[PDB]
């Protein structure tokens, strides 16, 4: 997170860290056994880490559970990052408590202007590489589709939305991928891509989760 702030220990209880000997992506706990992340985060040998703040220290409240299966959306295109969504099933259910809780799916899409909370352990620098120990947070508004499309001509599909600041300086970045975009207590998006990080007139593009609620529900119900 570039331009964000320290969240505070376990203030984002649905935030998940995908680990494989190191943190490589984020995710969101949607129920005790299912995590929603980004398709481009797909990798084998995934350990899901819940209740994390400092990802390098064992402070307590953590729960390390292996992923039993990762279901990348069938129509995901690795070049356009369209349908950039993936479901991870936990080998065991998580122990839902105060510091580890699930987030709700949207029953409707969020409109431009809605303020959302984006979080993750990704790069904090625009020009360079700096990774945080603790979870960073960033509040950013969902931009308008015209603006989103004016920034990324011919690259935005109906399953994507822009969020962030056109002036730059505040944005998600590498390592945040898969992470949540919560608007009004509903998981509205997934950190997907963007041209660089926190650049002028180049806001972050996120996967529009509201277009996938049915798919998620049906997929989870069949596995
Ligand atoms: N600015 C953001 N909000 C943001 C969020 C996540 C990741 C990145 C870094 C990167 N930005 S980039 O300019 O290097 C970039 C942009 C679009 C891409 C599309 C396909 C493949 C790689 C791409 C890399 C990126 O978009 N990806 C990381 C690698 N995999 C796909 C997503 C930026
Ligand atoms: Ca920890």
């Amino acid at each position: 997170i570039v331009g964000g702030y320290t969240c505070g220990a376990n203030t984002v209880p649905y935030q998940v860290s995908l680990n494989s000997g190191y943190h490589f992506c984020g995710g969101s706990l949607i129920n005790s056994q299912w995590v929603v992340s980004a398709a481009h985060c797909y990798k084998s040998g995934i350990q899901v880490r819940l209740g994390e703040d400092n990802i390098n220290v064992v402070e307590g409240n953590e729960q390390f559970i292996s992923a039993s299966k990762s279901i990348v959306h069938p129509s995901y295109n690795s070049n356009t990052l369209n349908n950039d969504i993936m479901l991870i099933k936990l080998k065991s259910a998580a122990s839902l408590n105060s510091r580890v809780a699930s987030i709700s799916l949207p029953t409707s899409c969020a409109s431009a202007g809605t303020q959302c909370l984006i979080s993750g352990w990704g790069n904090t620098k625009s020009s360079g590489t700096s990774y945080p120990d603790v979870l960073k947070c960033l509040k950013a508004p969902i931009l308008s589709d015209s603006s989103c499309k004016s920034a990324y001509p011919g690259q935005i599909t109906s399953n994507m939305f822009c969020a962030g600041y056109l002036e730059g300086g505040k944005d998600s970045c590498q390592g945040d991928s898969g992470g949540p975009v919560v608007c009004s207590g509903k998981l509205q998006g997934i950190v997907s891509w963007g041209s660089g990080c926190a650049q002028k007139n180049k806001p972050g593009v996120y996967t529009k989760v509201c277009n996938y609620v049915s798919w998620i529900k049906q997929t989870i119900a069949s596995n």
